[PDB]
């Protein structure tokens, strides 16, 4: 049972390990560690939380790449181009439940409730993202943000919320988490599209991210075009798109620094935000 | 957030609601009812468990159809032809977590543990099935059986396990569950190759190994007639060929014998648990297929 449980687990995890070994930032690791400046979670619990968070993050990327027909991830072919969609779905989903299993080792009665809630949020966000893309209905800036706070902030919320289960630190971290979730997402959007080639391809495909959203709604005919496209569904700043994105990022950065200062400072979190902000300067 | 949650929910669940309308046997409900002879679960808990089980099962079917590249289910388009693979993955996975959420309403400390274990088993079984197919690894009979017990019985095991959490009856039903899991799957394998009526109702217009072909491959290890037949004819012809080869090597007889042993074992194990007329009658009816 040891030798072949281990073979099975290794087989099932192959697509996931492919992605995990690619060069990446582990921002969720770094964020959680920086947040522990406030929360003072014991190392053993923190390690579990970080593992859960990174597991779910990587698994969700496998799924994301299938859901939007991406070709590359972290510079390399997406897992499903190598292993097939079937094995990748299975692998990513297996990791979700291995994440659940690991949450149970936290031995806290609220942990599973929080994990369930955050996974449901994540799927709501993802599901909207997909729906818009499939119907070519470009979200507004505000719709995009709300979706991102579910799809991206869902996991940030899980890490910090699980930490809060093991901490007497009671300050409201939700505003800062919202800022950070938007910041990270929009920064990714910017990093992916700033060098026309990916940008134009996105527009062709109906792949919506912060720069293309700005570009689409910038044209006056946008409203009437988008309204025709939204009738098919259950759907309700004169500057360049990259400049607008850079400006949004600078605002989000400044806001983060304000919110960190409002919580008494956090040099490690500040240094992380500053490093990540080089991307758009 | 009130009127809006409902819209989003409906978007997310559309592929799942489509699949709910498709023909199906609802055996998991029938087996749960049969196990309730012993377990006598309070109706409020039983209703939740059955809903959880059916949700997880239907979600797994959405995923299964993507994972094995099915084109039809019971003669109708697979969900992902209608809604696309991205929406279906998202829908099925959302339902998994809605299932988790509902398991929490059972308010028993062991329910989530059971859920986790059984979902992990399900994924291991599915994952092996996929791996073998993708990597041209023909399993042995013993490996196939072990895979089937995970893939086919993972959710069966969850239903009964969750039931037993709210039952005074605490005897070990796992051996019987294993026998039943194998029996159901191998009977399906058999019926799908040996019975035109059963094939027509279930796998209408469908072209992936199974108990009989595994026996045929490993019993005549030098032959490659199975592989060669599958690589060839429109499916009626391919199937005839496969069927004749299986006939000629004794794979149908071997499968019938395996099923008879599984049947007899089930009756012995049911008797050892104190008897269960409903389950016995169901096994007997299902056993006609191979008599
Ligand atoms: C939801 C989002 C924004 C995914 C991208 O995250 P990362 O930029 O952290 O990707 P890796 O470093 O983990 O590759
Ligand atoms: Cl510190």
């Amino acid at each position: 049972m040891e030798k072949t449980q281990e073979t099975v687990q290794r087989i099932l995890l192959e697509p996931y390990k492919y992605l995990l070994q690619l060069p990446g930032k582990q921002v969720r690791t770094k964020l959680s560690q920086a947040f522990n400046h406030w929360l003072k979670v014991p190392e053993d619990k923190l390690q579990i939380i970080i593992e859960v968070t990174e597991m779910l993050h990587n698994a969700s990327l496998l799924i994301d790449d299938i859901e939007d027909n991406s070709k590359l991830r972290r510079g390399f072919p997406v897992a499903h181009s190598i292993y097939g969609i079937p094995s990748v779905i299975n692998s990513a989903n297996y990791v979700y439940f291995l994440g659940l299993e690991k949450v149970l080792t936290l031995d806290h009665p609220d942990a599973v409730k929080l994990f369930t809630r955050q996974l449901l949020e994540l799927h709501q966000g993802q599901g909207l993202d997909i729906y818009w893309r499939d119907n070519y209905t470009c979200p507004t800036e505000e719709e995009y943000k709300a979706m991102v706070l579910q799809k991206t902030g869902g996991l940030f919320g899980l890490a910090v919320g699980l930490m809060q289960l093991f901490s007497d630190y009671k300050e409201d971290l939700k505003p800062l988490l919202n800022t950070l979730g938007l910041f990270f997402q929009i920064r990714d959007d910017y990093a992916n599209l700033h060098s026309n080639k990916s940008f134009c391809e996105d527009l062709t495909e109906g792949k919506f991210s912060f720069p293309t959203i700005h570009a689409i709604w910038s044209r006056p005919e946008s409203t009437q075009v988008q309204n025709i496209l939204r009738q098919r569904t259950e759907n309700i700043e004169d500057v360049g798109s990259f400049e607008y994105t850079r400006n949004t990022l600078k605002e989000l950065e400044a806001k983060a620094y304000k919110q960190i200062d409002a919580r008494g400072g956090n040099p490690e979190l500040v240094a992380l935000v500053k490093h990540l902000s080089k991307m758009f300067k």
